């Protein structure tokens, strides 16, 4: 006579869902075989006085309910303006800290602020590298990238981003083109540390919203340099080892870097009618500088599908499809050329605009997530991955965001965060036949969610080969 | 093929659940059809700096889904340093908030802090009244009990407690009896304001945790008069009209109030083996007191079946049982006589303490939750209220405290709070045949949740006639 | 045959004193040409737990006899615990009110506390605006000073300060320079109130006495934070508009704001043999510093001559002295230069410390107070303000606090206060050829008192300019 | 060139002036020969909650300069709530209080509370015995008066009166007549104390208006038992000792007391028109009564001349005139016969009230006050006292209360309250031409006012003889 709800998470497995709460304050742990949150824990307990927890990835952990590790940052300043939240705090916390926080098996427990230990302060995408040994965080207020290691906290290298455009007025700076510099960033501070933790360094006072490259050209975003913007995103890894790509919303490109050696080797061009590269020019040893003639779109998402073989760019707003390059050279990434465009009527307007990505585990799917401003529904669509191909697409509710898959690829587990005032939610979708199995409730507004790594393997298909 | 948790949903029908956070700063409400998180507010985006969301209750709307009004309130300064939490804030706020939101059928809509309003800051157990035209707040560092205006939120009547020991140190301040005084609080600044938020009036420096009656005895809770205090909890309201109870947790007694003459008229004797009553004094038209010669246990929970017919007073850790009275002469308290009381052979040691009911409709059954502190599994039990005896125990998990129940009686909802560190869950129970249908993450750690009732009938089994 | 003291206030003229009366409690308006007090208003009687009266300033009224409004803050806390009297109150409130009252032509009205519309809490020098369209206060146990809008009460600008000693020992932390902080102070709450309303925000626990930052050097002024203080005093005005002038205790500095645009411009160095200016430096929009390399003397009293030529600053202590500069150039207070230093060889010593002035409306003369701690007399210094030199001095009795003059330039108004215990007067002193006319009763600790100015002009010698 | 106000006080003396201040909170004495306010004290400093500091008297003192003592009460309760002022404490002290006072030369010591030594707390007018070895207080909302010694602060005996009315009807019960019983009052608890502080013992919840004789008959003044109302008012002493005369307001009566012996020995009859005495019953060692036909006229002011030949008693609002005693046999107060009345054809209305009064040391003269309620001008009466007629009456301003006078009999000094919210002053008139000299400020809202005495004779036209 009555349904009980374990018999829809016996299902699932011992996964552990892990995601950060944006303007809750708050970062969680869920147990998708028995429903229970395992742990949670609120920054403002220790002082944090803007906790937007933003982005995070953990460790790999061959059993996350023993323990496991991760990483969370935050944002501050005048992030907390953007939403329709009517806040209060005039002048809150600069935000920027990196936290590293270990579950225990029993609870969270915060070791210590990265930021603090290395100097350098970031704000947007945290990823692992494929080797667990360490992370990465980028920012597209500073325009800074950086890999950190995982025991010291200390960065391995940063690189600084900057746009010179060829027509010195916001609304033609990036349409009408401009140079890239890529500039090695070098510590100040005693003890090799930076002195880049909070606000220091930002261009602009907040980091673009979905369609911000128009809000930026029309002079809406304050900030010291917005002619200067690249708007950074993400450091994202081959999972093959030896490279990251660094992705850079406004200038629609990717820059491929050499991990080991330290220098930028390749720049993969985004929009559909350009090359598949543009021209990387080193001017000496920390300075590398690449001409764009013209930007014709943004883009966002950039990722590897798990076997390195595919590498993709998602163009946003001015074009909507995702750009797909041959990376299956891996030792000359400067020979990746683009193999398809996966383009679709689904990419209706000027939204939806698909920001994260998961792949199945053998590479032959991939779950992308449809996003628009209030009030239209918001989804996944599933591409074919191997004739690159959108398959069907999903209305859920508003706000999605992040998409993480279970490691034996049976359910995808995604997050709606209701724009931080509405409402919120857990997903899952079986992806054997691609249909949503429902709901969980989620009172949190996600910019991110894992599920906890069991092996370097899981990673392929984690936060470190897309976000 | 696959489970949709959608089918477990449909079972509960069209309820709201809403419950504040405690630790995690956050409150939220649940739709029980979809699974969906409706909204949920953060309070430390409207400047709150110690924002321990506490206890709520919700006011009856025709149609939740579209608007319904609630209060909740808070705790600050040294209540954030006794939990397991590693705290580092330097200078919590005061807490004692006691705000009032709106949800407008999308989100959540801060109205305003009735302790701004009122000047009476009050930080323990919140309750409707039953004509849902005001509420009342307790609050056991102060002492201090009243009744608000619903539309604005200045105080109806406010009483202080105020206590006398016998023997004058605190390992025998409450065993060896003394003298309790009632007394009018009137108001002292322009507008009819009080001048009591935030900490003034403070005599303890943190709520009295569960067995916290030994701690003051032993000398472990500052503040500045602990010999004085009567850890008042709650001011609950007989459904029937007319009479509100104050509990008083160390010198075990309830005392019940006239709402409309403003006056005591009785107070309850807790613990088993005194008489039905103790002999309430009139000192003058605003002072009264109650000889209580000696303390045989501290009490916690208090409350109305929802037909008026049984009052109830829980003795907890010298004695775990519930106490019962006939309450059913509504026109006179005085006469109330104490008729049953529920015990257990399980009840001996020190825990469980049972501090949170809730009846049926009918008022045949009731549930109550069992506390225990780390690492002994918590639960329900099952009390049969027609022959008061228990019925069943269920084991759960950590850190029990609200029930509520939806309002045709199907469903007990409850929440686990993991002692704001630990596993945290929303648990449902159907009353039947009072079997576990399961467990819903919830990454907070609940000291309250409510449904949201339709209709004034519906407050009978509300967070109005119990906590 | 008979003395009619009629005859005496025949020649003051048709002016209103006003004075708030520190530990008394009270604040009147007395009518000198008549003799009496036109009314009187005893904060008690509002609900008032420390009303420790402490400074004011009256708006211009084209008829005072007929209405005046005017500002009058309260200290409370430690506060009442550093002077000559037994207090036994044990629960002191916290003082910081700024209250509104209205002299109607018969009483005195309350008609607010601006520190709770506002939510900002201050209780030092109060100013009105030389527009007469707003006010400021500043406070030395907070280090925050602000500007008021008349009408609305609410906050128009608010500057924090903080101090960065270069050696973390009290005994050197201002003799051995550092660093302040000059930072933008914006609400937290809604309604964009700020959360600083009493005791919110004290680095120390009283405000320091005179020759305090002995005291608090020696580790005697207990607080959260006496190695962050500088002692802010006041926020006086630029009769001729534009800029306002916070003159810092501990540090020995002013810093020159603008009003309009709402950031410092100049900071002004006190000691005799430092350079006129110390270097200010922008760190960004809402925060400034300035290294001062040692700190010769503490300072005290600021202010402006009438026509706006000259500004001054008092050394106290360690140096006694006048520092004057030339700030002819309203266009560009950073080219304002030191010009003179008033000396004598009577100011040698410790004491007498010159806390208070008042020019003549043609700015030729100064009347300043003399204060030195019991037994040795009190007085007044008349200073020739073109060629910056002591022209006499006259002792009067104990404790000299504040003057006034009367607008026609004729008769100096002071007060003597008893050090709250002992004898306290009205000095009144005629101008022409400087001599003191006697005394008048007053039962009260006044440490302020103003003429209620009549016109925008009447302000450039009232509080407004100077304290 | 200009007049110094130096030369006003020159001519006064060298005499003390002391007034407490009523809703002030404060009490001050003051230097007629300077000017200077010797030293004021402010009673909220001792946490007094409800400090209407209301009556007092001086003893005398060989050089006030160097010190003198003074006895000063308190009122409490809804006595608060009966002026002008928007009072906010809703709940107020009990009042009560009879402070012991000293100026030690510098300042004011608050010695101690001799209501809380004695447990007798009363409110109403203090007198100081003729050997200056003790005081009296009287009370009108207890009814009780009482000696107290002036080393011990202990009760020497005390008298409580008790109306017994014809009729049991507010309208009627003084009109129609009624029995007043004198009781003996005898310590009830340990050490010979009263239990009687604070509101202990009211019959009344505040003490009668002028006039107020209308309104307890209207069923306007609240209480437990105001049909047992005497209203008694002070107890005045025969300079010449042995006697002591208690006035009673609403009954219309003195009663005559022998202050070794411990009895009543006479009820003088007030209203003109009734006999010179009423007879006085004995009914048993501690209680004695006198049956009054019908109560034609409320009086209140009493007192002697300064050679107890004449004793005076006001009726006042019913008839205004000065009723006279030869009280000439100083063995035998049941012959003293009414000899006068003084009337004017100026008091037919029900103002104005004369409560208040000093004689000239010679006995010639008399000064007493007229008061009504706003806005007429209030003032003086000079009153031939040798053939019992008024010789002059002068305006002076609001509210006036009462009289001294230097000692040489020159300058009669008086102070005007404002109704406690308008303008006050202190007035000096001469008394060889009974010419008004002045004002001095005031900020006060004295019910009472003494020069201090230096002998035992200055007292028989000091607060002793009269109030
Ligand atoms: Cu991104
Ligand atoms: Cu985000
Ligand atoms: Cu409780
Ligand atoms: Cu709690
Ligand atoms: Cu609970
Ligand atoms: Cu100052
Ligand atoms: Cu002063
Ligand atoms: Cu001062
Ligand atoms: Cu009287
Ligand atoms: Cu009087
Ligand atoms: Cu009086």
């Amino acid at each position: 006579k009555y349904v009980k709800v374990q018999d829809f998470y016996d299902q699932l497995g011992k996964y552990v869902l892990v995601a950060p709460g944006k303007f809750s304050g708050t970062v969680a742990a869920t147990d998708l075989s028995t429903g229970w949150t395992m742990a949670w824990l609120a920054a403002w307990n220790y002082g944090d006085t803007c906790p937007i927890m933003h982005h995070m990835a953990a460790f790999p952990s061959p059993d996350p309910y023993k323990e496991f590790e991760f990483v969370v940052n935050t944002q501050g300043g005048k992030n907390l303006f953007i939403y329709g939240v009517p806040v209060t705090v005039e002048d809150p916390g600069e935000g920027m800290k990196i936290y590293r926080i270990k579950y225990d098996g029993t609870r969270m427990n915060l070791q210590r602020d990265a930021a603090e230990v290395s100097g350098l302060g970031l704000g947007v995408h945290v990823t692992i590298t494929p080797e667990a040994d360490g992370y990465a965080v980028g920012d597209g207020q500073k325009d800074i990238c950086a890999e950190f290691d995982r025991e010291t906290d200390m960065v391995r290298y940063a690189w600084a981003f900057d746009w010179d455009p060829n027509v010195k007025d916001l609304k033609r700076a990036w349409l009408d083109g401009g140079t890239m510099t890529i500039k090695r960033l070098k510590p100040t501070l005693p003890g090799g540390r930076y002195d880049l933790q909070g606000s220091k360094g930002n261009k602009i006072d907040w980091e673009l919203v979905p369609g911000g490259e128009l809000a930026i050209e029309d002079g809406k975003v304050s900030g010291d340099r917005p002619l200067h913007s690249v708007a950074n995103d993400a450091l994202v890894f081959d999972p093959r080892g030896k490279w990251a790509v660094a992705s850079m919303r406004l200038p629609g490109v990717c820059v491929v870097f050499d991990r080991e050696n330290q220098v930028p080797v390749a720049v993969l061009a985004g929009p559909k009618g350009t090359p598949s590269q543009f021209q990387l020019v080193k001017v000496d040893d920390d300075t590398w500088t690449v001409d764009i003639p013209e930007v014709i779109s943004a883009g966002h998402q950039a990722g590897f599908s798990p076997d390195g073989q595919s590498f993709l760019f998602m163009n946003s707003l001015r074009q909507n499809n995702i750009m797909v390059w041959d990376s299956s050279n891996h030792d000359d990434p400067t020979t990746w050329e683009k193999k398809a465009v996966v383009e679709s009527p689904d990419w209706r307007g000027a939204y939806p605009n698909t920001f994260h990505m998961v792949f199945t585990p053998d590479a032959k799917k991939i779950y992308v997530t449809m996003w628009w401003p209030s009030p239209t529904p918001n989804g996944i669509a599933v591409i074919d991955a191997v004739n690159w191909e959108v398959l069907k697409e999903v209305d859920l509710g508003p706000d999605m965001h992040t998409l993480a898959i279970t490691y034996d690829g049976k359910f995808v587990v995604g997050t709606l965060s209701g724009y931080q005032n509405t409402a919120s939610a857990i997903v899952v979708m079986e992806t054997e036949t691609d249909e949503v199995l429902g709901f969980l409730p989620s009172p949190m507004g996600h910019h991110d969610n894992v599920i906890v790594p069991r092996t370097l393997e899981d990673l392929r298909i984690s936060r470190s080969t897309t976000t």
